[PDB]
């Protein structure tokens, strides 16, 4: 089960618990990637014994960081280091003192999910792309199951690797993604991170639309407090859209489980006519 490293009186000590610390002569940096809240990130290889090297993506922590920098840094790995699934993104392990301070992550060569539908916009059945939505959904599943709530669910937080697996990635501590009792009330749960995945439907059949378009943030709250809902993107089927809605339900006990989301993609992968019922 997820323990929440923040419960700990010295957040460090679930670093090194929860995170293999490893030798920074055994990571190689490549290449710069991305830009970070922390530093950049890279990617490069990890040495393990025994074993043909691994690609690496390696999040830094830049010189000069503080010790809460350290600390909000590291519980990324706290987290992260806990889970173990085929939808979420694995935890290497982490350099913490004595050399300069990273995790180390698996690599996913094809990046950020919304980034690489808009690059491959159109190339994608609608079998392929509910595949996709089903890694995401049995990621989360696990997680829910797990006891840990997201709050940061979205197209931009999902990897992708060589082979198309996505993966939930980003495990760090908006509003167009976010349920609204989790915007007004501050109430995070797995039903609210339901209506997130909602729109991570959206934005998947919409090969990385930015959800609500150009619509503001206050707009967006309006929209949906009279009942406004995203409409099926171009060539998404009827029952997938209807499951986005009911992702979308304004009651949050009334949106489906995890659970009962996979068994439904699962339905219209073996029978792909049922996806416009």
């Amino acid at each position: 089960t997820y323990i929440d490293p923040e419960t700990y009186e010295d957040p460090n000590r679930a670093v090194h618990q929860f995170a293999k610390e490893l030798d920074a002569s055994c990571i190689k940096i490549e290449r710069v990637i991305g830009a970070g809240e922390f530093g950049e990130v890279c990617s490069g290889r990890l040495k393990l014994p025994g074993k043909r090297d691994v690609a690496v993506a390696i999040k830094t922590l830049k010189v000069g960081y503080t010790e809460k920098q350290r600390r909000d840094f590291l519980c990324e790995a706290s987290i992260m280091g806990q889970f173990d699934h085929p939808n979420v993104v694995h935890l290497e392990g982490v350099v913490t003192r004595g050399k300069p301070v990273m995790i180390v992550i698996e690599f996913m060569e094809n990046g950020a999910l919304d980034a690489f539908l808009r690059k491959h916009d159109g190339q994608f059945t609608v079998i392929q792309l509910v595949g996709m939505l089903r890694g995401i959904a049995a990621g989360m599943r696990y997680l829910a199951d797990m006891g840990y709530v997201h709050r940061d669910l979205a197209a931009r937080n999902i990897l992708v690797n060589s082979n198309l697996v996505c993966k939930v990635s980003d495990f760090g501590l908006p509003v167009r993604w976010t349920a609204p009792e989790a915007i007004q009330y501050r109430k995070f749960t797995s039903a609210s991170d339901v209506w997130s995945y909602g729109i991570v439907m959206w934005e998947v059949m919409s090969y990385g639309e930015r959800p609500y378009w150009d619509m503001s943030n206050q707009d967006v709250i309006k929209a949906i407090e009279e009942g406004y809902r995203l409409p099926a993107p171009m060539d998404c089927p009827a029952g997938l859209h209807q499951l986005m809605l009911d992702c979308w339900q304004k009651e949050r006990a009334e949106r489906p489980k995890f659970e009962q989301i996979v068994g439904i993609l699962d339905k219209m992968i073996r029978n792909p006519n049922s996806a416009h019922h």
